[PDB]
């Protein structure tokens, strides 16, 4: 989900 693509921010 788009929520675990936050991962983009690290």
């Amino acid at each position: 989900h788009k929520t675990d693509s936050f991962v983009g921010l690290m």
